[PDB]
């Protein structure tokens, strides 16, 4: 026996502890991520940690045990639903002589004890990108390889930590007390009418349907079921049935809690009308908002994302997940608006990004703006929530408001609370669509119900700083403030973002940013993107390979997106940044929907799903990418064909699967990928005129620079419309004011004879009262004061 191919010797404590530390590295393949252990895991550690950093913990309210009530006496609008066994005879309720302090303990996976399947790493891709590039001569390969295995190597896809939460939390804390505390908008300098005057141009609204049901009711009215098909409706906003119950509803889904918080929203909207109209409208309405202190408190949920493994246990998002009868309650003042509203710079004449979609044609019309502007050397702006894009000097900045959440007030969310009650739920003679009912949750009560409130992580009762991250208005109020910033920026004369009188923007309106991206020689780059755009392969010649050489892209990172000029629909379509669109090939999220992932189906097609979206999204433009996702998707879909396996359901609608379903709802995956698809992605309905959009439903012919001009001059301080005056008004007045107010907004209200001239009279009388200093103090200081009494 000579030259046997050799056999590693080891010791017998190697071979018992199984150990590879004498092994050679492969250098390849990157070794897991192990979390470190936790040392604020526990309620003891968790509060030392936020009392050493001066981060406010409340005084613990308890909650009512659970009492069971007939659901027909508790939801009397559903007594057929439970005649007809479609609707739970019971319903359990937070009304209990006794009370219980409420525990969330959230799960953090990949933890040091846990690493598993959870969170890990595409080595197989990793495999397959180094064996496809061995085999071929792509010169962008060496790149796309190094590229995902060094996110493989330095991120990690899951829920972080507790540590990692708490931190976050005191960065939170910093950008609304610290270097920059946050303003109020009258602080910074705008009336609510001032800053519905903005928002006009920045935030475009339509009025809901005329057929919409106005705020009038409680949530339940707005269900009609007779068990007849073609009538059964409701008029309430959508859910997600999966999704968190939220308080009073620890380790419950909102499928699950229904019809209590129907009963929880019915009361609280029922109790806070009845008290606002009583002899004793502050006593009541404090007693109310005590009552249901629950409603403001958010379950800190731990946010799944690819954070940074040295930064796993120093920054993990969080999610206030808020209370079910809120959310719906919120919900049923925004959704019927903003459905109507899908009004941004590709439709509209306005910077708003709201509603955007890069697919068919949308990453094609931002181009010609952005082409048209640099023709014409024009300056623009664009406002995605806490995003904002500036086009000045010839370069492209991206400004991202510093944890945009923490700079809210809850003067910021009552501003947006004016303009969505006086620009959306008007009638078109200027009469409102609501009652004192819903003009007093609205205005006076929900804006200190979500911002700087509450939170919940362990058995700990938080202070929120700013609004939570999550709630119902988390974008509009993010919107607003980016609104104020380049208004401010305006204001200035169009400071360049690079700056210090930029910079300084940050103190002008107590709200922190950051310059994300900078874009030089845009003109230059842009020309470049068209010049390199190849002859051949997918977009280019139309046959199904990536080109050999890959065009030059505009790296917008405009709401993730980059743009590429396609020769074949001679426009530029859009390809997901480079950065994320490597992170995630490296770590791809899983079947994250309800109780799909239990479904063999769903988890079979969403293999192949994973794989054909990241081709879609722009890995078509990767030769290596597109090469091994093409391979592997491949013989996924042959698998199953030949196993006789049908998934082709799953296939048809993949969008609920994927973290890139959005938008692509027209396209199918039970065909696999080709040229076709990327056309179809990107075909436009209508050709595009940028001077064809129509103007803003309020002030048409006004431009967001004429609006800041106006209000610079003092103009726009109080509304003309008395409707107006009145809500106006109802931000600055005390809730033992209440019943007046009620009395005030009653003849609009009901529509009456005269209604207009009532209105004028009562809200003339009403602004004489407000000249006593004693009847002055805000219902949002009286809201918080009342959540947070023991
Ligand atoms: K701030």
């Amino acid at each position: 026996d000579i030259f046997n191919s050799p056999q590693n010797k080891a010791s017998i404590l190697t071979a018992l502890m199984k150990s590879t530390t004498g092994d050679v590295e492969d250098v390849l393949i990157p070794k897991r991520f192990r979390p470190a252990k936790d040392p604020l895991d526990s309620p003891q550690a968790a509060a030392q940690f936020l009392k050493d950093n001066k981060y406010r913990i409340l005084r613990p309210r308890a909650i009512p045990t659970m009492v069971e009530l007939e659901t027909d006496a508790a939801l009397p609008r559903l007594r057929q639903m439970v005649e007809d066994g479609k609707l739970k005879d019971t319903v359990s309720v937070p009304e209990g002589t006794t009370a219980f302090y409420p525990k969330y303990y959230p799960f953090h996976k990949p933890d040091h004890d846990e690493v598993g399947t959870f969170g890990a790493p595409d080595i197989t891709l990793l495999k397959q990108l180094t064996f496809f590039l061995l085999e071929n001569d792509f010169p962008t390969g060496p790149e796309t390889l190094r590229q995902v295995r060094e996110a493989i190597a330095t991120l990690q896809y899951g829920s972080g930590s507790y540590s990692g939460q708490l931190n976050r939390l005191l960065a939170m804390k910093g950008v609304a007390t610290g270097r920059n505390p946050n303003k109020t908008p009258k602080t910074v300098g705008y009336t609510n009418e001032q800053l519905a005057k903005l928002l006009e141009q920045t935030l475009p609204i339509n009025t809901p349907k005329h057929e919409d049901p106005d705020l009038r009711w409680a949530p339940s009215w707005l269900i009609n079921y007779t068990g007849d098909l073609s009538t059964d409706k409701s008029y309430l906003p959508h859910v997600t049935i999966k999704s968190s119950a939220g308080l009073p509803y620890i380790g419950k889904t909102k499928g699950d809690t229904t019809a209590e918080a129907l009963v929880l929203a019915d009361s609280f909207i029922r109790d806070l009308g009845r008290a606002a109209t009583s002899a004793d409208p502050e006593a009541g309405v404090k007693k109310t908002i005590t009552d249901f202190w629950y409603l403001s408190c958010g379950l800190l949920f731990p946010k799944g994302e690819r954070y940074t493994q040295v930064d796993w246990d120093k920054k993990t998002r969080n999610i206030w997940s808020a209370p079910y009868p809120t959310h719906l309650l919120l919900s049923m003042v925004s959704t019927p608006v903003m459905n109507e509203s899908k009004l941004n710079i590709t439709n509209t004449q306005t910077p708003s990004l709201y509603g955007f979609s890069p697919f068919h044609g949308g990453m094609d019309r931002i181009m010609t703006i952005i082409r048209d502007s640099l023709d014409n050397d024009e300056d623009l702006v664009m406002i995605y929530a806490d995003n904002i894009y500036i086009l000045q000097d010839n370069t492209w900045y991206s400004i991202d408001l510093e944890k945009g959440e923490a700079n809210c007030t809850p003067q910021h969310m009552q501003a947006m609370m004016y303009y969505l009650l006086t620009r959306g739920w008007t009638n078109e003679d200027g009469s409102p669509r609501y009652n004192p009912t819903w003009a007093t949750f609205a205005m006076n009560v929900a804006p200190s119900m979500v911002v700087d409130s509450s939170c919940l992580l362990m058995n700990l009762q938080l202070k929120t700083y700013g609004q939570g991250s999550g709630n119902a208005f988390t974008f509009l109020n993010n919107h607003l403030m980016s609104t104020i910033v380049v208004a401010e920026w305006v204001k200035a004369g169009k400071p360049n973002p690079m700056t210090k009188e930029f910079m300084d923007l940050e103190e002008k309106t107590g709200i922190n940013f950051k310059i994300e991206r900078e874009l030089k020689n845009l003109r230059e780059t842009i020309v470049e993107a068209v010049e390199t755009a190849p002859q051949d392969g997918y977009l280019a010649d139309g046959s199904d390979l990536p080109p050999i050489r890959p065009g030059k892209a505009v790296e917008l990172d405009l709401l993730g997106w980059s743009a590429i000029y396609s020769r074949q629909m001679e426009m530029f379509v859009p390809v997901l940044e480079n950065e994320r669109l490597i992170a995630s090939a490296a770590y791809p999220k899983g079947l994250e929907n309800k109780a799909l992932a239990r479904k063999p189906g769903a988890e079979i097609a969403y293999q192949i799903v994973r794989y054909e979206a990241i081709r879609l999204v722009g890995g078509w433009n990767n030769p290596l990418l597109e090469t091994a996702a093409k391979h592997m998707s491949l013989d996924k879909r042959k698998r199953l064909e030949v196993k006789g396996i049908d998934v082709t359901g799953f296939l048809d609608d993949w969008n609920n699967m994927s973290e890139f379903g959005g938008d692509l709802e027209g396209i199918t995956l039970s065909e696999p990928l080709t040229n076709q698809t990327l056309v179809d992605i990107n075909t436009p309905l209508d050709s595009f005129d940028p001077k064809a959009r129509p103007q803003t439903p309020r002030s048409p012919k006004k431009t967001l620079d004429e609006v800041t001009t106006a209000i610079t001059s003092g103009t726009y301080k109080d509304p003309k419309s008395a409707v107006w005056r009145l809500l106006d008004q109802r931000t600055k007045l005390r809730v033992s004011t209440l019943r007046d107010q009620a009395l005030a907004l009653k003849p609009a209200s009901s529509s009456v004879d005269n209604w207009a001239e009532a209105t004028e009279e009562l809200a003339q009388q009403q602004q004489l009262l407000m000249k006593a200093n004693n009847l002055l103090k805000s219902s949002l200081t009286e809201t918080r004061e009342a959540l947070e009494k023991t």
